């Protein structure tokens, strides 16, 4: 990123050393690329990525018979370089993912593939998903919302470092409703005990998905808050991480929220189904389900629409017989200041203080006749 | 009904009697009514009757102060013959279903109150049936539908002579998975046993409800395998009711299903509102989801419905561009025979068949053009 193409003579690159990191310095100034792996590669004959391969084209209808495995394995990049195959077909068998009928040897996708397939979900993870989910429609709890965010939780990466202590303090000051369903998940609270007096991660274990399970707890916590409208700084000093984590993980509980809907009304879970569809876009924009109807405007998010909310405007309807002047007023009202705000400046009716994608400028007067404006071209496409 | 207005010259009325209980028969000829009770009576200071009613007029917003309630006792039938008033008043106090304000003593609904009003329910039946829910929201079982149906299974009355020995035997043959949702209620084996061992009713202790709860599950039973297309014959064999029994309990269940739904929506539940609101609909037609949309049409009922769905036609839009001779055909093949049918009569073809409401007689022809013309009128009101 040195060197500004037709402005720039030169682009200079300045690497800072000690003595000691003096050969460690040189040897990237002097360094190459690795060559690109297969990620497919073989005490390993199963992989998750053959796996996922070969369901792909079964569930898909474009290989059948076991010629047209060994045929997409000379298609590989893995083959390009110069029985694993073979393995993973076994595999699909062996759980339900795929069916096989003695026309001899043709493999057929099975309800459980399809959904997958469907719900773009990895067959490693969709074993104990589709476990979770069964178990889950054994005991479930609706006095709240947070079981059912604890299915649509994705926990397959860290989205930031928890802070144990602080997770043992909002333990104890958790109230009972959401105490149950830590306990019907797997939340035991002599594990949290040993988190905090002791920094052990274990994890060495792979049935040490114990792990997981707090750290998934801890995360339907936060996402709780979130789709409460609960403010990213109280967040912040609740939990212990910065709002660019926070934002990270909603667009991609979002994302999984669709999934595990997709995937539930494949295998015909109309029930499961039926509560988890309505959280895809809470988890989004980060709001209560009175905000579904406004956030539907382009430049809605949760803040401009829950003041929206509590000066009358409930829906879109509402909002296209609204005055302009009006709108912009209420905005206005929504802005954080450091001081307790909320002279005569006109000098700033130009100025251009509202952000959008693929923006030009826009003045707080402008995007309230937007909104306007667009709140009626919805109006009218609802009918 | 002894005497044809306009047609008979008398009506002539025989009561048969023995001699021992000739003399129980003459005191019906000379008997008359009794006079007309206000069932508002009062060691009873309170009464049903007339908590609902002061409760109505409260809520409704028609009596807020204590000289409204007095008022409204002067309107009564009782005072028309012509304290309990005011026990009545505090009932509703102590049960959360009215606000006391002291603009001295004043009256206003909670939330409680306005929910009981909107669902068309009893305030003594109110509180129970609001803990009950409370109590299938600390755990509920979604993988059937069985635990849902028993929250709109009514128990108020009694629909059917329940045979507690066939009952004992569709318990022991009862899968695990109904089996979890009978002990979550209350089903006790214990209870059972005591039923089919000896003929003890019991019943006398108000603590006693444990009769109705196994009513209540017997009867969600029936009412499972109602939405679930099993033939009347087989729910007349299973469990030992006639249809007529039958058809007033789903009919009552259809309209107190909508009365929970109205009352889950008023409290702002929305997570159980949203798996009750799609059984009123499944329990008054005795359909499964898929035939919710062809039932939309007046002639088709749940037989004619499946019989339209295993045939290719799935919604109303696919049945506006049917064949009418292919529906009259299929039609035809719904139709039960003791033997196993499914000449040439040619004489038939003006045989009205086929029975509606407020009806004139209607041939499988003549049915089957309706159903299309209904069908296409439907399709365009649905744009
Ligand atoms: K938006
Ligand atoms: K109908």
């Amino acid at each position: 990123r040195a060197g500004r193409k037709g402005v720039d003579t030169v682009g200079e690159s300045i690497l800072i050393c000690k003595n000691s990191e003096k050969s460690k310095g040189i040897a990237l100034l002097q360094g190459s690329l690795k060559p690109v792996r297969s990620c497919l590669q073989r005490g390993e004959e199963v992989t998750g990525s053959m796996i996922r391969a070969i369901l792909e084209i079964i569930v898909g209808g474009v290989a059948s018979t076991s010629q047209d495995m060994h045929t997409y394995a000379a298609c590989t990049f893995l083959a390009a370089s110069m029985g694993a195959i073979e393995a993973c077909v076994m595999w699909l068998l062996e759980n339900e993912f795929i069916q096989s009928t003695e026309e001899g040897k043709v493999y057929h996708p099975t309800h459980l593939g399809s959904a997958t397939l469907s719900s773009s979900l990895s067959p490693a993870d969709t074993l104990d998903i589709f476990a979770d989910l069964q178990r889950a429609m054994k005991g479930f709890v609706l006095e709240n919302d947070l079981h059912i965010l604890y299915l649509v939780t994705p926990m397959f990466e860290d989205w930031t470092t928890i802070d144990w202590y602080r997770f043992f303090c909002l333990w104890e000051k958790l109230p009972t409703s959401m105490k149950r369903v830590a306990e019907l998940v797997g939340v035991e609270e002599g594990f949290l005990a040993r988190c905090v007096k002791g920094k052990v991660v274990a994890r060495t274990e792979r049935q040490h998905r114990q792990m997981a399970i707090h750290k998934r707890f801890f995360t339907s916590l936060v996402l709780l808050d979130l789709i409460s409208e609960v403010p990213l700084r109280e967040i912040n000093q609740k939990y212990g991480c910065n709002r660019g984590q926070i934002q990270s993980l909603q667009q991609s509980a979002a994302v999984y929220a669709g999934m595990i809907t997709v995937f539930s009304n494949r295998l015909g879970w109309h029930n499961m189904e039926l509560l988890l569809s309505q959280f895809q876009k809470r988890l989004t924009f980060g709001i209560q389900r009175e905000l579904c109807d406004l956030v539907r405007v382009s430049l809605l998010n949760a803040q401009r629409a829950r003041v929206l909310y509590a000066s009358g405007f409930h829906t879109v309807a509402d909002l296209a017989r609204a005055n302009i002047v009006e709108v912009e007023v209420i905005l206005k009202n929504a802005v954080p200041f450091k001081s307790a705000r909320k002279e005569a400046v006109e000098e700033r009716r130009n100025m251009r203080t509202i952000w959008v994608t693929g923006r030009k400028g826009l003045t707080e007067r402008e995007a309230a006749a937007l909104i306007v404006e667009e709140a009626r071209m919805i109006l009218q496409q609802d009918l």
